[PDB]
């Protein structure tokens, strides 16, 4: 990955947070990194939850697109930008469920962009 380990750093507090919030593993984060998810709200609430705590998404998981590639690399965002095209708007039944949508999504139209920590 990309992913310098700086963002573990920055991301530890909320990370351990949003775990605790919703019954989340490192199992189920490391499966999701592997494209492995499925709809269980203790992964898909953890993905609205750090994503929420980083202003990536609102009360309704709308996302930020701006933001959003503004996370990725730059060598990233052109292709970025396009699976932004497909997958955003959200929609799903719930704030998790649109996430868990978004990120099937991205996983499906992109391999290296939906990263999980
Ligand atoms: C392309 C967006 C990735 C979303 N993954 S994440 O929810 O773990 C997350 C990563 C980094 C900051 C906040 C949330």
């Amino acid at each position: 990955d990309w992913v310098p380990p700086e963002v573990f750093d920055l991301v530890a507090e909320d990370k351990a947070r949003c775990m605790s919030e919703h019954g989340t593993t490192q199992a189920q984060i490391d499966d999701v990194d592997k494209g492995n998810l499925v709809n269980e709200p203790s992964i898909t609430c953890y993905m609205y939850c750090l994503l929420e705590a980083f202003s990536l998404v609102d009360d309704e998981a709308n996302v930020d697109e701006d933001i959003m590639l503004g996370l990725l690399p730059d060598q990233l965002q052109e292709r970025a930008q396009s699976v932004m095209g497909k997958c955003l708007p959200t929609s799903g039944s719930d704030n998790c469920n649109k996430i868990y949508n978004l990120a099937k999504c991205v996983q499906e139209s992109a391999p290296d962009v939906w990263f999980v920590i």
